[PDB]
């Protein structure tokens, strides 16, 4: 958990780096297509971060499944599926 | 499994209907923005179909982890996460 | 316009082929991850089709702005941008 | 241009705010679904920012179209279409 946490924070540090980069590009009147390229890179990084958190969550649901009971499993999977739907709509 | 199969087939019949609709739109020189609106409708229906299949599979995976114990179903979680990543690009 | 129309129709024939393929996959109880891979392939082909239509329309819009002058085609730009936004959600 | 610039910077300030929020959530071991919700909000904001820059760019291509010539119009539209494709793949 500690290793995964450190890795998540490092991914978000990178992303905030990208967003600071975007501000500097806008400030410096950088050609809009070059900015769009960096926007797409930042969105991709966020998506990759989201998938890593989802995978870790699903792994936990697997680890704990025998303790939870059918109702709680169904509710966790319904919730994850909804989060996946919201992710898909970006 | 048999009811879900019927429901999967009905979704796909409607999607094929939408694609035939796109064909007729193109054939009839319909304004391209209206055509794009229908492309969005079709991709949305495909994504909704994907999410239904995903929910059912993830339900099976976690239920199977409860019945069998251990974390071997983690392989299936990783495979699902890769599938979601592919959906997210497209 | 006639050649582009032919090329639009051929893209859509192939997409309908893919959807019939999904139907047979479901009908034959194919493993759901393989089915998702084909859903991704179909959504990707739809997006590629959308981008072709968009390129052609934006070419027309800018060429028409050159021939006529002024900025009245800005309405068409806003309408296109809204179409792209809809595609991006789906 | 100055008003659009200020508006772009304000949008990116908001987004960096969101990313700082994500770091705090991870730091505080916030439930992963709540984090995913905020990831999706941040990706959506980036997409909305990208669309605003694209619209502004297309408006400029319209304003300048009579000065540019057919070759340069085609190249600008091809480039925008590619950027739109890259946007779609997030």
């Amino acid at each position: 958990y500690h290793k995964q946490k450190a890795e998540h924070l490092k991914r978000l540090r990178r992303i905030e780096g990208q967003i600071r980069g975007l501000q500097r590009m806008v400030d410096e009147d950088v050609y809009c297509i070059d900015i769009l390229t960096q926007v797409s890179a930042s969105t991709k990084a966020l998506q990759s971060f989201a998938l890593q958190l989802l995978e870790e969550h699903l792994r936990h649901c697997v680890a704990d499944a025998a303790l939870k009971g059918g109702t709680e499993i169904d509710a966790k999977v319904e919730e994850a599926t909804k989060a996946i739907g919201r992710l898909l709509r970006t």
